[PDB]
Order: C-alpha cells, then sequence, then structure tokens
C-alpha cells in the first residue's frame, strides 16, 4: 500500500478517534509515528513488533498511549 504518513506522537496520544487526519487509523497509530519515535516508544524494529503476539502488541501500545 501506499507509504503512511507521519505524524507527531502528541497528535496520535491527544486526538480523538473521530478527530484523526485523513487515511490515520486509531487502531494502527504505531505506524503513523517518524522512525525516530517508533524507535524511542518501542525499542525495536517495525518489523520485530509486528511480527510479536497481538497480546503484547497491544500491551505495549497500551502503556503508551497509543492503544
Amino acid at each position: 500500500p501506499t507509504k503512511l504518513e507521519t505524524f507527531p506522537l502528541d497528535v496520535l496520544v491527544n486526538t480523538a478517534a473521530e478527530d484523526l487526519p485523513r487515511g490515520v487509523d486509531p487502531s494502527r497509530k504505531e505506524n503513523y509515528l517518524s522512525d525516530e519515535d517508533f524507535k524511542a516508544v518501542f525499542g525495536m524494529t517495525r518489523s520485530a513488533f509486528a511480527n510479536l503476539p497481538l497480546w503484547k502488541q497491544q500491551n505495549l501500545k497500551k502503556e503508551k498511549g497509543l492503544f
């Protein structure tokens, strides 16, 4: 698919789901973080995160306000 746009961490954490930017899926907020923000928040590669069990992906996001 088309490369996703990048959005600041605070926009993703503070904006209600229905108020988010066009193209932004609130169930996949981590995919819109810049590489710098993703690395800082999750401390692992995107592929590594995507390969984790769903419960773990969700739990890590919950502790960061990204779920």
